[PDB]
């Protein structure tokens, strides 16, 4: 097999790829295309050649259950080998990845930006008919949640046509006929909507942050669970107008909250909700992660105001090894020659203040230590 | 105890910083404002005041031994109170840390920058007299080898005086007079040492690359390895003047030499068998984000374009389960669950069941982040 590779897009997703090969290839549709490819894998003895799937909805690595190697090694072996000069197709899928969030949140990660699970797009995907025409394929950002109007249209997307039938591009073709009806799709003007899709699609949008795309994603995934419902364009962009003030005003909020409903007082007795939440969102990098690099600057100015309230919180040795970001095997040895001062994990033998400051002392990086939010 | 800062500086060292403390506010050396800061630290009734040295070489929280934590409250609580504006001191500082370089080698750090552990200098520090006398006071690069001119005066320092006394100025201020002849000390020019002091002191040196300050000493402390003696200046700055297919010349040295020399059957060949020096030996300086660790990035750039050239010959590379946590920076408790669903194809642990081409496309599937990807090489 052998095969030309179409114009080339940085921003095109996995399943609008392989439908342009197919298409610039002569062949019939994407169904043919695959099933041509997993024809060329097995005559070249790859292992993984009979998982490779003939539906263009589970191409994606994090589709695949236990083929997740095996996927990407073929992907490898088709960008090396079948075309005249070799794509960028790995850097187009989405891939799982060990990356958690907070709480408990996973995440998937496409290429140099990483992913919240929980916002990804699994029912159906919407699309812009006025890119379907102008650029010629799909982007990636249809396929997750928040991203709701086009970041250069500043139109909305649609999931449904006017005959009642759905369109989905990676079942119906990239031209934008439907299917019932064959006709194009007649379309369906906000601007808060506007500014966070110009901001999650990379570009400057004032008075947003100026984040990496790894993060910005992560901020909208922290909105969500601050008003503890689905996301709010609205309440989004104002928050961020009053940054960093507004974002103190709700901390002396919680800990006004928390007091009212003094020794005996835990860390997720006062500050159990900010402080976890907030972690890992996706990584402890204070630069970037501006939630953490504010709240350990809020944190840190009342240390040992109110009598040492904050800095006699207490802690385990598990959400010791949180905030740490350490093992319980450097935790227990510290207890051995007690650099960290009083083993049950469960138990609450330590305070806030010796916390904070054994990591000023013990456990800084290059990309998590106090030295950003200055 | 009420103190003035002095012109504070970010280069400037933690040594340097209480000598100048100390004689703007009028006392007569650093033994006796150690001294009398560990009586304040006494009255306020804090918990480790009792293990706050009277001598400026152990004043670094390195030194500490178990009151390192108690060592940098006790810098936060100075820093608080005793000013009437509040200084910068546990940015001056150099703590410890858990991070560890390749192969397993320490490090410490001083706020934003992570130093290998074995270049921290311990017997003497050098110094240069003409920073002495213009700036005023004493940086923090003295205090770490490599660093052997001055990135700004170009002239190289000293670690003895012409009376053949050497001359800390820890213990002899930082005026720059001598203690046994009470002179100062006449000084002692190339061109590759001058690009490295410039490059490790944060400016833009060509040809080396652009990389952040962690990283920089990651480099020095990697090509120190590579020769397996001490630091060359001629041969580092050439070697990046061909970058980067002077470093692509060494790796099929180094598998050309394995393979001629391999002990066992080419399908019994292992990853530390014919890899074993230059994988290992660049996985953590000091971490994993191929962004910026140039060493890494290329070397997975140059295995991904012959996984399965010469019949598969990298990618039948076999692994171990302890091996297999290095690259893929996991646990044990993940590798063996992963034979327990089988998303890793094939328990003893010591054990060679793995295949790198395995291991290199399951990273590429399940452990990917933001910093450690595929997609900055490309
Ligand atoms: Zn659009
Ligand atoms: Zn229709
Ligand atoms: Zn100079
Ligand atoms: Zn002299």
């Amino acid at each position: 097999m052998f095969l030309q590779r179409p114009k080339p897009y940085s921003d095109e997703s996995l399943e609008s790829f392989f439908i342009r090969v197919a298409n610039k290839n002569g062949y019939g549709d994407v169904h043919r295309f695959l099933e041509a490819t997993k024809r060329f894998l097995q005559d070249i003895d790859h292992n993984g050649y009979q998982t490779f799937p003939t539906d263009i909805t589970r191409i994606n690595p994090y589709s695949a259950k236990n083929s997740s190697s095996a996927r990407t090694a073929s992907f490898l072996k088709l960008a090396q080998l079948t075309f005249n000069e070799p794509p960028e197709l790995l850097g187009l899928a989405i891939n799982r990845t060990n990356m958690k969030y907070s709480p408990s949140t996973s995440a998937v990660v496409r290429g140099a930006e990483v992913f919240p699970r929980s916002l990804l797009r699994t029912h159906s995907i919407p699309c812009c008919p006025l890119c379907l025409r102008e650029n010629g394929y799909a982007s990636y950002l249809w396929h997750f949640q928040g991203y709701e109007y086009c970041h250069s249209h500043n139109v909305p997307l649609i999931t449904t046509c006017s005959c009642g039938k759905e369109f989905d591009y990676r079942v119906s073709g990239l031209k934008g006929i439907c299917c019932k009806c064959k006709e194009p799709i007649t379309l369906t003007g906000h601007e808060a909507a506007c500014t966070v899709s110009n901001w999650l699609a990379g570009h400057e949008s004032k008075p947003l942050p100026n984040l990496p795309k790894s993060y910005r994603w992560g901020l909208v995934h922290w909105w969500m669970g601050i008003k503890d419902s689905e996301f709010d364009h609205f309440s989004f962009v104002q928050f961020f107008s009053n940054w960093p003030r507004s974002f103190h005003s709700i901390i002396e909020d919680e800990v006004e909250f928390n007091l009212e409903h003094t020794s005996e007082l835990r860390l997720k007795d006062l500050l159990g909700r900010l402080f976890f939440g907030s972690i890992r969102l996706p990584e402890r990098n204070l630069q970037h992660n501006i939630i953490l690099g504010e709240l350990l600057c809020y944190l840190e100015n009342r240390l040992w105001q109110d009598k040492g309230l904050i800095a006699n919180l207490k802690m385990n040795a598990l959400e010791a090894t949180v905030m740490l970001n350490c093992s319980l095997d450097q935790i227990a040895s510290m207890v051995e020659q007690r650099i960290l001062k009083p083993l049950d994990v469960t138990d609450y033998l330590f305070h806030f203040g010796d916390i904070f400051c054994l990591w000023l002392a013990e456990f800084q990086s290059d990309e998590f230590n106090r030295s950003f939010y200055v």
